[PDB]
């Protein structure tokens, strides 16, 4: 199993949901955060006077899937957040070792829907 | 040391935190989230007027303990977050390579 | 590469963030969270009653970096986050197998920072 992290633009999360939801993907825990990334380097010029690189509202996104739904999952992010644009965000593929789901105590192969 | 992230209902969090406590688990990181997992499926039903299944608040929990403790932790977070109907929640378990006591530097389960 | 979880003051925040950014690690995901420590024990009181010890306000900071920078920016984020009473933080050093960068798919090393 994997944790799949990723950080999209708001404006672009509705697309994400619905394009995992289409492919029965129903399982999502969803954070609003803030970032910055490279863009305006050390500081930036606000009319007259020096002022920080401003940290933004983002959307984080956490799935976590059997190893073999990885690819498929990271290509529906890719595919629906993407603009073009520097801000577009980043993926974080992360180790899982196991998953309790709390209803029925399933673990291991039982914990997550089977894909393929 | 592993991490253990939970995600649980509101109403149930504070019967997790008490029995965290009673056994000496008082480090511990929470946040609002909000989620949906499979019940509802593709949509749901107002009338001959589909609505996409709704994000609803819930509270992530994260705690990083020793080894030799994660299945006791595991087993106080089930026993007191159960309701037996859909939404309940799950536990992750994610390896931690190290943590840091920024107070001291010091670093290790020491450090937890 | 590591993700690097540190769990610091609000006061402290903005110290921090200009320690990265002074030695050009820009990129990080922020986050209001609550937190308790071992502070307080198993409860606390009064007026003049037993409460529970309330879970309070900190941030969050996730950066992502290669595995050759994560002492260097430990070095970075304890010296900025630091006043010496309970409550300064944690770090977590959590593995990371790999990173995607949205606008063009890159992975690697080369999907940071
Ligand atoms: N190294 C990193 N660690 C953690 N979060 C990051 C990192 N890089 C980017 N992010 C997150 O992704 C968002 C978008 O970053 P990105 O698309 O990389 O911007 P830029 O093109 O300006 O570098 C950020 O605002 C931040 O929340
Ligand atoms: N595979 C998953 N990845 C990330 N978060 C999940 C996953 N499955 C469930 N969750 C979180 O757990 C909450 C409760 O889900 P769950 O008890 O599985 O509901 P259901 O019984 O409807 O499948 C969700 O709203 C979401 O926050
Ligand atoms: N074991 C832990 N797991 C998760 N989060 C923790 C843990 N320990 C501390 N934290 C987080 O770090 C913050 C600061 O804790 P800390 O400095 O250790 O306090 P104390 O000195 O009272 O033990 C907490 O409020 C919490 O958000
Ligand atoms: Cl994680
Ligand atoms: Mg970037
Ligand atoms: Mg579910
Ligand atoms: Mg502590």
């Amino acid at each position: 199993m994997k944790k799949i992290e990723a950080i999209v633009r708001a404006e672009k999360f509705p697309e994400v949901k619905a394009a995992l939801e289409e492919r029965g993907f129903y399982g999502m825990t969803v954070t609003d955060v803030k970032g910055r990334g490279q863009q305006g380097g050390m500081q930036i010029q606000f009319r007259g006077r020096t002022m920080e690189v401003t940290l933004l509202p983002k959307v984080k996104l956490e799935i976590v899937v059997k190893d073999d739904a990885v690819e498929e999952v990271i290509g529906l992010i890719v595919n629906s957040a993407f603009t073009g644009s520097p801000g577009d965000g980043k993926i974080f593929i992360i180790p899982v070792e196991d998953v309790v789901r709390i209803r029925t105590g399933e673990r291991g192969d039982d914990s997550l829907e089977h894909h393929h």
